[PDB]
């Protein structure tokens, strides 16, 4: 409770997890010349945004990104040697008097639309408490300050007022301040306190910071409308550190079970969204193996359900097989059209008054050769087509993978519709082997059925079926020859970066619920 609470956020500040997730904080509002600056001094005792971890000692630090350096004095010229070189400076501080105590300072308000959404960037998180600096003697209704407040917290619920420099108060109005303090213009559950500070004549002197801590309690012991309001416990800087520890505290206490419960749901949108991107590729060579084994069995297995007509696909296309199921019709009613044509080339040479009618038999035959070879070639294309598909739906992230695979697809295309072809033009030259008009209509139909059938069947045959074999043995060799891994699993450095950042992402976020996990 008395320490370690604070403690505890700003380990998961350190950790780098802000960015993912909103940490509860005391959000400093500055506005022009409201003195913002001196009031941090009268704290800590001695622009992008600036941590004010503060520890108060029996017994008796400044970091810019990664660097730091330790210590009083010296603390005002490593503070504007850090900014020169949006990103969080961390200060901690530890003395007797400087309250335990954790702000957060923004550059005062004023290139300028950039500081309102910074600021925004962090007011606007309902773990947020705003805590606004203002000139006393100005109209709170006109300050920027509040309004910025108000645009976030419109209920007054998460801002805290600090009225400053009480001594430019137009004489007339000071009960106009108390109204303010006491809360009766715009109210705040969280409250008003006022303080004075150093002025600019007293700057320019640089008289000790602690005697103006007795400067104060003159001020208002003195002072004839303010006296009341330190009586009530509203006024100097001592006071002020007290509120503001005490606030901090309840602030961090009232969040933290919404805030497990927000760390729980984001790990889970970063694991979410880590699926998408894959897994890792594994360091240990054998781990490797079985990687890219895995992969190609299931590139295997793409090309097996087109090698079956299993092939899962959409509601208005057609399977692979299908396709080639309609290209055999079309085969068939070729085969039917240059059988009766034939018929008719044949009747018009028997009543035109042996084996000059057999030659023309066979010629109506051979003529079937090229429309044969052409569904090869239709075929082979339609096949290279689907298994380039594959590939590409398997191998896109893995470059080198898909390259290889097209490499064989074309290299066994190209042997395989060879081979086709031989046993087609072959099947061509190994078939030259009214009584007269029927026996060579029926060795017609005969010749044609022969042709009809072992066409598609070598196409099916070379094309289909030893084609996909010969293609998942060659991938399946791959897993052999282990000093290609390196290549074959080089990977998109697109997502393989995209997956390295929401890794890191994730790990920052696992740390953060390991010591929220610790606290209690």
């Amino acid at each position: 409770k008395v320490r370690p609470c604070i403690d505890l956020i700003d380990s998961l500040r350190a950790l780098g997890v802000e960015q993912d997730l909103a940490l509860p904080a005391i959000a400093v509002i500055g506005d022009q010349s409201s003195g913002k600056s001196s009031v941090l001094e009268a704290l800590s005792g001695v622009r992008c945004p600036l941590v004010l971890k503060l520890k108060k000692l029996n017994e008796d630090k400044v970091s810019y990104q990664d660097y730091e350096i330790e210590i009083a004095s010296e603390v005002e010229k490593e503070i504007n040697k850090a900014q020169n070189a949006h990103e969080l400076i961390t200060l901690e501080i530890s003395s007797r008097d400087v309250p335990d105590l954790t702000l957060i300072d923004l550059p005062g308000i004023t290139i300028g639309y950039k500081i309102k959404t910074l600021i925004k960037k962090y007011i606007q998180r309902q773990e947020t408490i705003s805590l606004v600096v203002v000139p006393s003697n100005v109209d709170i209704a006109t300050t920027e300050a509040l309004s910025m407040a108000q645009e976030v917290d419109p209920e007054g619920d998460r801002t805290i007022g600090i009225l400053t420099k009480p001594d430019l108060v137009d004489k007339g109005t000071e009960d106009k301040v108390v109204d303010v303090v006491r809360n009766l213009v715009f109210h705040l559950k969280k409250g008003y306190m006022i303080v004075k500070c150093r002025g600019q004549q007293e700057i320019q002197d640089q008289l000790s910071l602690s005697e103006a801590l007795q400067r104060e309690k003159i001020f208002f012991e003195n002072h004839p409308y303010f006296r009341d309001l330190l009586e009530e416990g509203k006024a100097t800087v001592p006071c002020l550190a007290e509120k503001l520890t005490s606030e901090l505290i309840t602030h961090i206490c009232k969040s933290l079970p919404l805030l497990e419960n927000q760390i729980k749901e984001t790990h889970q949108r970063i694991t979410e969204e880590l699926q998408k991107y894959g897994v890792d590729i594994p360091e240990d060579e054998n781990e490797k193996m079985f990687f890219l084994s895995d992969k190609i069995n299931a590139f295997n297995q793409d090309i097996t359900a087109l090698m079956q007509g299993e092939e899962t696909v959409g509601e208005e296309d057609i399977r692979l097989f299908t396709r080639l199921r309609h290209e055999f019709h079309k085969w068939s009613t070729i085969i039917e059209n240059n059988f009766q044509e034939g018929h008719k080339i044949l009747s018009r040479k028997i009543q035109k008054f042996y084996r000059t009618f057999e030659t023309i038999v066979k010629q109506q035959i051979k003529a079937l050769e090229e429309p044969a070879v052409d569904m090869l070639h239709t075929v082979t294309d339609m096949v290279r087509l689907a298994f380039t598909d594959v590939s590409i739906k398997n191998f896109e992230e893995f470059f080198n993978l898909h390259r290889t695979a097209k490499s064989k697809i074309e290299d066994i295309r190209a042997e395989q519709e060879r081979e086709g072809e031989k046993l087609i033009r072959l099947h061509f030259q190994d078939e030259q082997i009214e009584e007269i008009f029927q026996h060579l209509m029926a060795y017609h139909q005969e010749a044609s059925k022969r042709i009809s059938s072992h066409i598609p069947l070598i196409i099916q045959f070379f094309m289909l079926q030893t084609y996909g074999q010969q293609l998942q043995s060659a991938m399946s060799q791959l897993s052999q020859d282990k000093d290609t891994y390196s290549w074959l699993l080089k990977e998109r450095s697109d997502t393989s970066d995209k997956r390295k950042f929401l890794k890191e992402r994730l790990a920052r976020l696992t740390q953060a619920r390991r010591r929220l996990a610790q606290f209690p």
